[PDB]
């Protein structure tokens, strides 16, 4: 399939050279000039408007800044999109996902909504991870195109579905991190390397991986037995890595929402169950 | 070597099970009588007081509901120390261990503070992990009774070492999970169940963990080199997270105090740096 790509950013140039080397026809098109000068002597095409760029292809890859100047781009190209399948891989919401899949099918195109789980250094080898949703003969007939960038992950019909585990992935990463970096300001308040702590916290990190299937079944089922780590010892247990935190003079900003969650699950009346009565107490609506 | 547990909450009546199990000539004690009725019958000897409980003893595991209960009975126990090495698994801060090794010195007793990582259901399980520190001989003398536990892993000479990495694979272990929770809020809000989630959230957070390495190098080093995912696109990231959350009615709060960090940290001029730069923007002191 001849393949286009609008948007030359890191991510879309990645994007781009992944096509050209794997031998794709690969159209570029970039607002500002400048941007394909590798690109095009690899054997790819600037045009100079999205919708010529558009028009050279099957497959349409967008890569912009955010979803707004996605819809803008788009609104340009609409005459030209009959019978072309839309990849958004521009990070987004599902719910923006969503009415992107409606607004495309409403001027003959189709649509997959993608999300990227890599660096644009990565776009190209097989550990690459991008997700994809929407239709599965629309991810069928494209997926040897969008194998290109890495791996391809349809996790199903859901237009939204991409965006909501991508966004949900990067929620578990950011909790990770955000507590690997608090842990390692402590010992490195006490003098004592980073380098050598890793080992303990990866063997230790990985041991906790192995309680999320329980607490999966206890957040579907609605039984949060406990596996002898109640909330409320945890909750008990909070306020020693508080003062230790305050003794070395690290900030407990990471810390305080997950204090907080526990100290009003206790209140909600749950400190004898385990983690998986914390989810619902998430919900605002 | 004849034992002495003095707290016979869950986490003391686990140890003094384990230490009866393994065959320790073991005498109990605790403030509310009653909690010994099956571990006498075993073979552990309770004691009418805390005094007593300590004569019969040399290791003395120290396993109360907090730091001041802890020095409290101690301190009427303080004349009949001599000699003895006192363990104390009583949750506590690194000052607190720190401060109890000086006055066991002053008292002349030897002394290790221990970190349970492990519930009390596992305690007497290899894989159950305690942390010990304190000096290496007295570790050594006592590590094949300490084994009665599980692991024993000795961290340092510094008595406060054992606590100190406690909590932060504490808060290591919160951050991993408070991220955890927020993902499967995310997608217990749109109809998928948290069951189906977990191989493609732990296949992730198992990647995540490769990261690990260079930020503690980086930490160490000073040199917050990024691996192409920069703290400011990263930050420009967060908000379709957060926009996200709010889509399916999902509070924000776990995600706020990580994304104002990032924030901070692009204020800072740390943009094109790796997350290794966040590190020391947590410093209070
Ligand atoms: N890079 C990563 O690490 C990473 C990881 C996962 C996913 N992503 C996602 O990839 C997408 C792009 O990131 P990036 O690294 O390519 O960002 P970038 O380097 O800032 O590129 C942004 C792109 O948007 C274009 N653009 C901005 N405003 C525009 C407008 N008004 N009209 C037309 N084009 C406009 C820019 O064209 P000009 O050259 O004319 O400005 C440029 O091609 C984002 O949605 C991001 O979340 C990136
Ligand atoms: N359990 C866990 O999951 C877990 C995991 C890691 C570490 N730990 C640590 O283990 C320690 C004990 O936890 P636990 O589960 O045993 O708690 P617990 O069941 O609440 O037991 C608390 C113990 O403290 C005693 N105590 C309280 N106030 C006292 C006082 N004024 N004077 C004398 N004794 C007093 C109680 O004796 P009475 O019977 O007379 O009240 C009881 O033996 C804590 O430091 C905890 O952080 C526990």
């Amino acid at each position: 399939r001849p393949v286009t790509v609008l948007g030359l950013g890191a991510m879309g140039r990645a994007l781009a050279g992944a096509l050209v080397a794997a031998g794709h026809p690969t159209t570029v098109w970039n607002r500002t000039p400048g941007r394909a000068a590798a690109l095009t002597a690899a054997g790819a095409t600037e045009a100079g408007t999205a919708a010529e760029a558009v028009a050279a292809g099957d497959l349409v890859v967008v890569c912009l800044l955010d979803d707004e100047v996605t819809r803008q781009v788009l609104a340009l190209v609409a005459p030209v999109l009959a019978g072309r399948t839309l990849v958004n891989l521009t990070n987004g919401t599902p719910e923006q996902a969503r009415r992107l899949a409606e607004w495309a099918t409403s001027h003959g195109a189709d649509h997959l909504d993608g999300g990227i789980m890599a660096v644009p250094a990565m776009i190209g080898q097989p550990g690459a991870l991008i997700l994809y949703s929407g239709p599965e003969d629309v991810f069928r007939a494209g997926r040897e195109t969008l194998a290109a960038f890495g791996a391809a992950h349809w996790l199903g019909a859901d237009p939204g579905a991409a965006a909501l585990h991508d966004l949900a992935l990067l929620a578990a990463m950011y909790g990770m991190f955000g507590g690997y970096l608090h842990a390692v300001a402590m010992i490195r308040a006490a003098g004592v390397p980073a380098t050598g702590f890793t080992p303990l916290a990866t063997d230790w990190l990985t041991a906790m991986l192995g309680a999320l299937p329980a607490l999966a079944r206890g957040v579907d089922s609605g039984d949060h037995a406990a596996d002898g780590s109640a909330v409320g010892m945890q909750a008990a247990a909070f306020g020693n890595l508080l003062a230790a935190s305050r003794e070395g003079g690290v900030s407990t900003s990471l810390l305080e929402p997950v204090r907080r969650l526990l100290d009003d699950a206790v209140r909600a009346g749950h400190g004898a169950d385990g983690l998986s009565a914390l989810v619902d107490l998430l919900r605002q609506s």
